[PDB]
Order: structure tokens, then C-alpha cells, then sequence
């Protein structure tokens, strides 16, 4: 028989998750309904989260998503295990952003493009683009970054305002540290904002329709 | 509750579309029912459009499928905004093709295999192979040529009869200038007419379960 | 109207496939809602296959994902054509598992990382880690390997054993033969086994919310 499902859900009970929680998602965003979204997750205002995203915590918890960011068709949100089976925090596994524990934290007026993905543990600062089919893991992306379509940094620390050229994988603190910098003439310089805008204005509309 | 949705559905009113529009899709297309299409899209005949692809015409507009072209599970076809808030049409986001006006522009007897994603602005001619997990960008591909699986062409043009190495990443026209030609002996040099026989025949089954 | 539909589901008849087959599942193992598993597939125990998964066993025949392994969010198992219109197996196209033939055959406790794609002909061997964004095609990948992330293996074999460092696409045999072997001390050493177990267990708890 047909398949009936609701795509916003509880996390699994499992060794690390005592009690499920459910996503608290602002009434202003949208999510499309071929989009799933699991467990401890926070989505923020004007959010749009469009078909094929999978944002899902429930192994590595929680999941925050910050106001006017975009989470584009087929992202997926996922993080590696935060507390043990022993009830222990795995700290190497959760990132501090002002004072607050997150497994996966993307800051206000984030762009997460189509089929990009975040894995925790990971931040992402605010107004940075997360190129088309770019990945970040075990990373901390400062704010004002542009990662290019296909990009990907593991295991560093990418500086505030700064950028990674298209298919570039950087996998050293010493190269994340030399990476470019943003200008006013780099070809990405203006990109967030334009798609932070259309973004926030798409989630309006698709809001309108539900 | 469940998650009751139209996977087939018109594009939302913002400031840069006053008039929604809903898929033009002919009866001979096979649409799963876990892919989304949404907006001002044209699908032509025979053409197969997997699960989890994401077909989606809200920002740039319109989009185009030619006959007999299979578009992958997972693939995502969207496009940067063409006209702005102002009414005003945005030049360099828009592809011409044959006097007609994309945002992006999908030809005859084109694959897009799983995972890829053309993002508009972007042409792609007929029988043309684009691989899987390649990426097209502010580009235009030309017919007959094959993208292996990882490659990608961003803001370039591609000529006629080209191919693009596995895992290479195009970025200039110098580059796609050299890329070396389709010939007989080239492993993947009959690969697209072979993928769109099977898809053609897929499309034709998988409406025979509808 | 709303979509409605089965996300389980037997592939459609074609001039390779007179008889339809449809998935054989373990009642152990959990497909999500939002996942698709279609045609001649058989799925072991205790395996979890993630929102927005793709199987799809269509054209090449069969799927086999074996006991405890996983499916993460996005991926996508297909393979090329294994059987051709005049009944005549395409043994270039088919893979040798133990005495059986598969178009794509995944061992046990293996893990395919979120949007990583497996197309056949294709085997990967028990107790390996296939990472985010990886590719495997018309290749072997042995026992106890890493992918790690956004690498690939194209047209080889992968010794036992071995990794593949982030974003290198392996092509020749000269070049898989030299891969690096998998010591204590490599960063990925202990990842699938953990990977696994958390998996097992997501797969237990998710099925106790159906
Ligand atoms: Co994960
Ligand atoms: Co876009
Ligand atoms: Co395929």
C-alpha cells in the first residue's frame, strides 16, 4: 500500500538518545514536504529547507539552522556521535559556538546549495555560501566565507572571509590558513547576499502555498 | 499527520514571478513519484525523471527537458535568478538556444546520470552524456560530448564532440578549449546512445505501473 | 492531487526483464519513508537505509546490500545493463561474489556515507567505509577499505585493506595497487566499526517508531 509518513519527526530511542525530541522550526520557514527533518533540530525565521534535504539528528545532536540560511535540494545534515552509550560527551565531536553546544551549527543567512553537505562536528559562520556539491566536515567555516561549487574542507579551520577555488579539497590547517581572500572584484564577492534574498523571498511564496 | 503533497506543482508568486506557472510535461514522460517539478518547466517525450531528482523552476525560468533525455535519481536542475525585482531580464543568466530563451536549457537525447546537477545559467546539447556526481555551471555544453563522472565545466563553453576526464574541473576557456575529442576507441564514446535506449525503454515501462 | 505511492516496489517490465521482481527485505532491516528501494534487491538484516536513498535495481540485476550495513541519506545504487534484448548476459557488466552474480553486490557491515554512489558493476568487500561523496564504479573494493571522503574508484580493484585519501580518483590499477594501507594510527582506522554499531542500533530504533 502507499507509503504514509510525516517528514517532520522525533529522533529514534537509541543507547545515546533517552528521549526523543522533535524539530522546533520558526511558523515563518518553509519546509518543502519532500524534505525530511529529524530529531533535535532548530530551524530559524524565513528558512527555506527545499525538496530532497535530509536534515537528520540523531545520532550526533543537536542540529541548528539560523535565521534567513537556506538548506538547497538534496543537502544533507548529518554529525558523528556526541554523548556515548556510557553517557559520556564526546567532545572532539561538538562544536562551541558562543557558549552553546551544537554537533552541527550553521549561523544566520547561510546558504547551503544544492547537494552540498554539513557533517558534524562543524560550524558554519554567518553570510557564507556553501557552494553546489561542496562538503564541510570537522570544520569550522568562519562568517563572510565562500566555499566554490565542489570545495570541500576537512579537519580545519577556514578564516573569516575568506574563499576555496571550485574542486579544491583542504585537508590542512597550514593550507586553510593561506587560502584567498574575499575582495569586492572575486567573481563570488556578491553571491550570498543575492541568494540570501532570494531565498528569504522563495520561503515567503512557498509559505503561501501550504 | 501525514505529509499529503503534489510532487508535480506550480512555482510560488515572488517579486520576480507575478504569474505562476505549473509543468508542461507530455504524456509520454515518466515522472517518479519521489522526484519533485516544480514551476515553469517544459518536459519532452520520453523522458524519464527518476527518484529524488529535484527539478525545480522558481528562481531562474523556464527549464527545459528535450525528448528522449533521462534526468537521475538525486540529479537537481535549478538556476540563478533571469529576471530581477525590478522586472528587468538578467542577460548573463539567461542561455540562448536556438532563438529561444533558458535558464536552463536540457537538449534531445540527453543524460543527466545520478548525482549530477546543471545549474542555470547552462545549455546542454543533444546526446550528450553528463556523468555521475558531474557538475554543469554558467556553461554551455556542446552535443556529443561526454562528462565522466566527477568532471565539471563551470563558465565555460565546451565544444562539439569534447570530453571532460573524470574528476577534472573546467574553469576556463583556455582549458575547455583543449579538451580532447570523442572518438571511436574512447571507453565512453558509446555510452549516451546506450543510456538513452535504456531509459527511453524505462520511461515507457515504469508509466506502464502508473 | 497528492502524490500517493509505494516507496518498495517491484521494477517495471522491459526487454531485459520479462518477470518483475520486487525488493526482498529483511522484517530486521528499516527503510525510511522518504527512501526508494525498487525491483530485484535483496536487503540483509539490520540494515538502514536513510531518507532519500535511492536503490534502484532496474537495468543491471541484482542489488545485494548485506547483513548490518547502511544506506545513508542521498545515496544511490543503479547499475549498467546486465542482460541485453536478446537474452545474452553482458558478463563485462556483472561482478562474482562468492560462486553468485550480482550487478552490484555490498557486503556486510559496510557503510555507504551519505551521498556516495555505488554503480554497477561494482562489489565493495565486508567492513568497509565508503565516505561522504565517494564514488564506486565498475570497480572491486575489497574488505576492511576506506574510502575517505569525495574519492573515487573508477574501473579497479582495491586491494584489501587500503584507503583512498580525500578527493583522489583512482582510474588505473598501477594506481590502486599503491594505495596506502589502513594502520592503527590512520584517522579512519576505527570508523566503520564505530559507524556500524551506531547503525545497527539507528536501524532498531527507527523500526520501533513503525
Ligand atoms: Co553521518
Ligand atoms: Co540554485
Ligand atoms: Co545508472
Amino acid at each position: 500500500t502507499v507509503d504514509e509518513f510525516s517528514n517532520i519527526r522525533e529522533n529514534p530511542v537509541t543507547p545515546w538518545n533517552p528521549e526523543p525530541s522533535a524539530p522546533v522550526i520558526d511558523p515563518t520557514a518553509y519546509i518543502d514536504p519532500q524534505a525530511s527533518v529529524i530529531g533535535e533540530v532548530t530551524i530559524g525565521a524565513n528558512v527555506m529547507v527545499s525538496p530532497m534535504a535530509s536534515i537528520r539528528s540523531d545520532e550526533g545532536m543537536p542540529i541548528f539552522v539560523g535565521d534567513r540560511s537556506n538548506v538547497q535540494d538534496g543537502v544533507v545534515l548529518h554529525a558523528l556521535e556526541t554523548i556515548n552509550e556510557e553517557g559520556e560527551p564526546i567532545e572532539d565531536n561538538i562544536v562551541e559556538v558562543d557558549g552553546k553546544e551544537y554537533a552541527v551549527y550553521i549561523g544566520n543567512n547561510v546558504s547551503l546549495a544544492h547537494q552540498s553537505q554539513v557533517h558534524g562536528p562543524a560550524a558554519v559562520g554567518d553570510d557564507t555560501f556553501i557552494g553546489m556539491q561542496a562538503f564541510v566536515f570537522k570544520s569550522k567555516v568562519g562568517n563572510n566565507c565562500v566555499l566554490e561549487p565542489r570545495s570541500a574542507a576537512i579537519g580545519v579551520t577556514i578564516p573569516d572571509g575568506r574563499y576555496i577555488p571550485a574542486g579544491m579539497v583542504v585537508t590542512s590547517q597550514a593550507e586553510a590558513d593561506k587560502l584567498p581572500e574575499v575582495t569586492d572584484d572575486y567573481a563570488y564577492s556578491h553571491t550570498n547576499e543575492a541568494v540570501v534574498y532570494v531565498n528569504v523571498h522563495l520561503a515567503e511564496g512557498y509559505k503561501e502555498t501550504s
